[PDB]
This record gives structure tokens, sequence and C-alpha cells, in this order.
């Protein structure tokens, strides 16, 4: 109303008022210390409480942008410490909001943050809860500029709970530890997919993210009429291209416009968002965008009819071509929950593919008429690699299934660094493990969303270091081809063997000590070793080897005089293997 931080304040709540004020500021001055951001935040708060008591106090009025901006210039040491960045104080509004936009540094030179010993972890919470979750919050957040700042208050909140429940507990590592680490990994989830979005709608344009998203807004939302889909595909369009270009204030404001406007329309939207509406204003937004999928509607007719058969197809495409097509991704998208989105982007695409050529054609019918049957081949790739690499992971355990992957790439692409090998491998394997363990009707959309983050990172390091033309093909061809593009590579006929090298196979009594983690990847990183050496070797020689080895260890592990044993055993195996493997 009269006064936005007022109303902010109010609606907010104190608590995550001063946790959001942080994080944005944290943001924005990434190398100022913690203490400094402490004292902006209590200064902002009063300000805001003089604001609450007096809507017509002195700046009340003021907008949001224009005080965050006047604060932000009120450091001394803006220029000293941020050089160029400091010239966006001369700016006025919003040049000078867009000033500081183009100045966030999206990955600082800062250092690794260490996991601290859970016992020095523990007190440090009990003894002062509030400055230890709070400095944290700060460290993450400036080391991720980009980060949605509720999101990451909504982290925060997990991690307090996980230090309560593990502080207590008898064995506080058994506890804290595993919940630390799913925490992480779902941390680096959300920050990779909300980059990768943002790409996509850089790269692609609009119309692809629309595409998408009726896709997804569809599955999700599958008892909407296609004019709400499409109304809902529109803002939430909107918002992300906000919410990309970097500007808190605005992102929050769609979202929180969106997500109520689709809880006023809850009754003509979907059935499963009644919790979501009723959550605090903070939550309903993170809510909505991850909300189960409504039950889709039982008598809903065949797609052929309107898409197939009927002579206006290329009447009703003709005369809007996006709409039609949009209109079946909806169909077809609440048909399928099932479906991966970019499945359901293939079909379209290869629908829009025959109308294309199709309607040019004397008999538009007939020529249009067998499509349905493309489709086939395309929805059963994706299905018969799930089914069958599931398979396989029941068999072995996750990590035997890691080293079957393992080899598997590194003959596909042998040029690649042993290390980024074992990595795309160990989180390929652990999608594995979370996604095959849901029934069939839910794995494909599990494999792709954990793919695509995968798929990513993978095409990152590669994009600093470049060692493939078919991983750049890969990486650089449609976000639907992605992930086909990598399932067509074949064995590297070209590739010429690794000089065998003798320190590379030597193994010490260390091997012993390190924990599973260390001992896996320190075994792992020799057998893609092995194979960039003998890449000609068959599953055969290989598990032959590995099972030599396997013995080899736990043997000289459980032996007195140990580095005796690897030195002179290990000697013994490194030259029986390279006579069987020739
Ligand atoms: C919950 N969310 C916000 C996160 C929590 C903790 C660590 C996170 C990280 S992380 O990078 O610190 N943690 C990862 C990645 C290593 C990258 N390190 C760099 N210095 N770049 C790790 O420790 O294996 C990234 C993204 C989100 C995180
Ligand atoms: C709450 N309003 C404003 C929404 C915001 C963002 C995404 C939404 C989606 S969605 O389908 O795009 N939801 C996305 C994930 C949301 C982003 N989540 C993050 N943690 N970053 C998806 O399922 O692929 C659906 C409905 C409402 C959404
Ligand atoms: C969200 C802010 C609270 C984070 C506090 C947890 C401390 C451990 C984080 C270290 C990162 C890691 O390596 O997992
Ligand atoms: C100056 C203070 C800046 C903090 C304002 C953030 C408002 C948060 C709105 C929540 C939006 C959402 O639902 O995602
Ligand atoms: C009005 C709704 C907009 C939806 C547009 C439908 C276009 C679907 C065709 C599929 C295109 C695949 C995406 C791409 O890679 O370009
Ligand atoms: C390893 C886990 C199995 C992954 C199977 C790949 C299927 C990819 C589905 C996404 C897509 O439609 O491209
Ligand atoms: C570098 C290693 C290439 C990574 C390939 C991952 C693609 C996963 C899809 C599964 C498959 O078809 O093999
Ligand atoms: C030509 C030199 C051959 C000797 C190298 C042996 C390295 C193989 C690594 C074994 C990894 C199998 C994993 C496991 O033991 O569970």
């Amino acid at each position: 109303h009269k006064s936005e931080v007022a109303h902010r304040f109010k609606d907010l709540g104190e608590e995550n008022f001063k946790a959001l004020v942080l994080i944005a500021f944290a943001q924005y001055l990434q190398q100022c210390p913690f203490e400094d951001h402490v004292k902006l935040v209590n200064e902002v708060t009063e300000f805001a409480k003089t604001c609450v008591a007096d809507e017509s106090a002195e700046n009340c009025d003021k907008s949001l942008h224009t005080l965050f901006g006047d604060k932000l210039c009120t450091v001394a040491t803006l220029r000293e410490t941020y050089g160029e960045m400091a010239d966006c104080c001369a700016k006025q509004e919003p040049e000078r909001n867009e000033c500081f936009l183009q100045h966030k540094d999206d990955n600082p030179n800062l250092p690794r943050l260490v996991r601290p010993e859970v016992d020095v972890m523990c007190t440090a919470f009990h003894d002062n809860e509030e400055t230890f979750l709070k400095k944290y919050l700060y460290e993450i957040a400036r080391r991720h500029p980009y980060f949605y700042a509720p999101e990451l208050l909504f982290f925060a909140k997990r991690y307090k709970a996980a230090f309560t429940e593990c502080c207590q507990a008898a064995d506080k590592a058994a506890c804290l530890l595993p919940k630390l680490d799913e925490l992480r990994d779902e941390g680096k989830a959300s920050s990779a997919k909300q980059r990768l979005k943002c790409a996509s709608l850089q790269k692609f344009g609009e119309r692809a993210f629309k595409a998408w998203a009726v896709a997804r807004l569809s599955q999700r939302f599958p008892k909407a009429e296609f004019a709400e889909v499409s109304k809902l595909v529109t803002d939430l369009t909107k918002v992300h291209t906000e919410c990309c270009h970097g500007d808190l204030l605005e992102c929050a404001d769609d979202r929180a416009d969106l997500a109520k406007y689709i809880c006023e329309n809850q009754d003509s939207i979907s059935s499963k968002l009644k919790e979501c509406c009723e959550k605090p204003l903070l939550e309903k937004s993170h809510c909505i965008a991850e909300v189960e999928n409504d039950e889709m509607p039982a008598d809903l007719p065949s797609l052929a009819a309107d898409f197939v058969e009927s002579k206006d197809v290329c009447k009703n495409y003709a005369e809007a071509k996006d709409v039609f097509l949009g209109m079946f991704l909806y169909e077809y998208a609440r048909r399928h929950p099932d479906y991966s989105v970019v499945l359901l982007l293939r079909l379209a695409k290869t629908y829009e593919t025959t109308l294309e050529k199709c309607c040019a054609a004397a008999d538009p019918h007939e020529c249009y008429a067998k499509v349905f049957d493309e489709f086939k081949p395309l929805v059963e790739e994706p299905q018969n690699l799930i089914k069958q690499n599931c398979e396989l992971f029941e068999q072995l355990g996750e990590y035997k299934f890691q080293n079957a992957l393992l080899v598997r790439y590194t003959k596909k692409v042998p040029q690649v660094s042993t290390p980024t090998l074992v990595e795309v491998s160990r989180n390929l394997g652990k999608v594995g493990s979370k996604c095959c363990k849901h029934p069939e009707a839910k794995r494909m959309p599990c494999a792709e969303d954990y793919l695509s983050v995968v798929l990513n990172q993978l095409c990152v390091l590669h994009e600093k270091t470049p060692v493939s033309d078919r991983v750049t093909k890969c990486c650089t061809e449609s976000l639907v081809n992605r992930r086909p593009c990598f399932s067509a590579l074949e064995v590297d006929e070209t590739y010429v063997p690794k000089e065998f090298n003798a320190e590379t196979f030597t193994f010490h009594a260390d091997i012993c000590t390190l924990s599973e983690k260390e001992e896996q990847i320190k075994k792992q990183t020799a057998l893609v070793e092995l194979v960039k050496h003998k890449p000609k070797a068959t599953k055969e020689q290989l598990k032959a080897v590995m099972d030599d080895f396997a013995a080899f260890v736990e043997k000289c592990c459980k032996a007195d005089d140990k580095e005796t044993c690897f030195a002179e055993e290990g000697k013994k195996l490194v030259a029986a293997s390279q006579a069987a493997l020739g």
C-alpha cells in the first residue's frame, strides 16, 4: 500500500524478513564479511518496524528497489572493494538496480566451503543456533548469487531440522551425515535446474520454453481446460524470464501473483492444490510448483479423433499453427503423466513435421493418416532403456552397476578424463537407485529430471575443456535431442590405447584404511585407466581381472605386513593380467 517495506514486513514476518534481507545482501555484496551484513539487516529491519508503526514515517513511501539500492550505496568501501560496481551508485533508478544486476558475479573466486567435524558442528549449533545457521546461510548465498532466495530459506529450515533431530541422537554422525549429503545433492539439483531452464530460455527462445510448459502443466493439471493452461503458460513464461534476469523482487511479485491466481481458480485447475493453497505466503509458490499430478479424466476421447481423422486438421492447423500444436501437446501430455516432457516434445515435433509435409499434398488425410504409428518407435526407445538399465541395476548393486556404466562409457568416449568419467558414471548410477525404485509409470519422468542435470554438468565440464567433437555435438544439439544423442554413441574405433603405466596400477596398504567412498573411487579410477589401456577387452576378460583384483585386496588387507603383500602380489596381479588381456 502506502508503504512497501511495511507491507512485506507484515506478510513475511520478522524472522523470514530478516533472513531474506540477509540472503539478498549476501547475493550482491558477495565480498563483505558476515558481521557487516548482519548490521545492514538490523538497520533495515529496524527501519521496517518504523514503517509498520507509522506507514507515513520518513522514507516509508519509497519503493523497495530504491530503498535497497540506497542502502547498498551506503557501503563506504564499495569502490575499493567492488570497484566498477560503485559507479552504479551514480545512476538513477532503474538504471541503478539494472547496473547492480549486471555486476553480480555468477561464480566468484571464493574458497570451497568445507564440512566441519559433526561434533564441532553440533556444538556450534547448540551454543548459538542463530549465528550458526545465518552464517552458513550467508556463505551459501554469496556463492550462489542466482539461487532464488525464498528457496534458499526453505533449505535452511530443513538444515535446522536436521541438526535438532541429529545433535540429540546417540550416534550424531549416523543421523546427520546422510541427511547433510542428501541436502547437498538436493541443493545441487535445484541450483542446476534453475540455471538450466534459464539457459534454455536464452538459447532456444520463448516458443520452445512455452512448449515445454504446456506439456508439464498438462501432465500436472490434466483436468484443466486448454485455455487455462494457456493462461498459466503465458504467466509462467513471464515469471521465468524475469526470475532468470535475476531481479529478486520482480521475480517474487510475479510468483506471488501466479500462485494466488492459481489458488483462486483452484477448483478449475487441480484437486490437489488444497494443502498448497492454505500454506503461508512464502510457501504457496514452492508447494504449487512441486505439486503431485492430479488424477486425469476417465471419459477422455481418443486423440486420433481430432488429430488424425477429421478433415479439418490442416484447416485448423493453418488457422493458428502453434495453437493447434499446443492443443495437440496439451491433449497428449495430460493422458501421459508417465512420459518424460522431452518425449512429449519429440512427438509434437514429429506431428508438426508431418503436417508441414502433408498439408502440402493432394490428399492430406491419406498423407498424414499413418502418423501415430511413427510415434511408436519414439516412445519405446526411452522405455526400453529404462527397463533394461533398471533390471541390470537390480542385479548388481549401485556400486557394481556403476562399474558397468564405467566400462560402457570409457569405451564410447576414451578421450574424456578419468576423473570426469568416474564422477559422471557415479551420478548416473545414483539416478538408477533413485528412479528404478518407483513403479514404471513414474520412472521416465524421474530419469528425465535427474538425467537433465547430470547431462548439463557433463556438458559444462566439456565446454571448459573440449575433448571430443561427438560430445560437443550432443551438448549443442537440440535439448530435446540431447539424451538421445548420448544414447546413440558407439564404441570409439579410432581411439589408440594409452601407453601402459606401472604407477597407474600400483596399490598400497593405504587402500585398506580409506572409507568406502574413497576405496571405490580408488578402484573405479584404476578401472577407467584399465579400460583406457585395453579398450578391446571383453566383458569376460574384464570381469576376470576385476575378480582377481577384488580378491587381491581383501587378501592383502587381512594379512600381516600389508605393504609387502600389495607389492609382492601386486607384481603378480599386473603380470598375469597384462598376459590375459594380451
Ligand atoms: C542446499 N543447496 C543450496 C546447497 C547446500 C550446500 C552446498 C551446495 C553446493 S556446493 O558446491 O557447495 N557443494 C558440492 C559441489 C562442489 C562445488 N564446489 C565449488 N566450490 N564450486 C560439494 O561439496 O560436492 C552447490 C549448490 C547448492 C548447495
Ligand atoms: C508457483 N508458480 C508461480 C510456479 C512457479 C514455478 C514453476 C511452476 C510449475 S512447473 O511445472 O514449472 N514446476 C517445475 C519445477 C519448479 C521449479 N522448482 C525449483 N525448485 N526451482 C517442474 O516440475 O519442472 C508449475 C506450476 C506452478 C509453478
Ligand atoms: C500456444 C502454445 C505454444 C506451444 C507451441 C507448440 C510447439 C510444439 C512443437 C514442439 C517443438 C519442440 C521444441 C523445440 O525444440 O523447438
Ligand atoms: C593390466 C593391469 C590390470 C590390473 C588393474 C586392476 C584394476 C581393476 C580395478 C578393479 C575394480 C573392480 C571393482 C571392485 O573390486 O569391486
